[PDB]
């Protein structure tokens, strides 16, 4: 589990969105595994605006933050999972590292702020859903 809280937005994995998220929907994209809902309180997070390929992510199934190198956001044919079938997922970044389903929502951060959240795992890789292209999160 986990979310990003930027302004009056809450960014979560689409597959973990709650009824309250869907009842307060701003934007959602199944291909990216992302959903954004509206919040009453302002959040603590800054979104990275950059093309970094190094950062640190939180792995709940290790209670640890790991430094990683990761690929630029791409279309990755992802095998079906505990929460999704085998399919292509867009705006996905991969690193070598540990990821189980409940690790979804862990933040990946670089020197500029939050890059994305854990979205996929398996075969010794972790995938992160990028948010750095969602420029509208920074306003309104
Ligand atoms: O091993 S995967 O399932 N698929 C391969 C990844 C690159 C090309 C296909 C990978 C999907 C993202 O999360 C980590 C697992
Ligand atoms: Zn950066």
């Amino acid at each position: 589990s986990g979310a990003i809280y930027v302004g009056n937005y809450r960014v979560v994995n689409r597959h973990l969105a709650t009824h309250n998220d869907w009842a307060n929907l701003v934007w959602e994209d199944s291909s990216r595994d992302l959903l954004v809902s509206s919040t009453t309180a302002q959040g603590c997070d800054t979104i990275a605006r950059c093309d970094c390929q190094t950062g640190v992510y939180y792995c709940s199934s290790r209670r640890k933050h790991y430094p990683v190198s990761f690929s630029k956001p791409s279309l990755i044919f992802v095998e079906a999972s505990e929460y999704y079938p085998a399919r292509y997922q867009s705006h996905l970044m991969l690193a070598v590292g540990h990821s189980e389903p409940g690790d979804c929502g862990g933040i990946l951060r670089c020197q500029h702020g939050v890059v994305g959240i854990v979205s996929t795992g398996g075969n010794g890789l972790v995938g992160f859903a990028d948010v750095r292209d969602l420029l509208w999160l920074d306003e309104e």
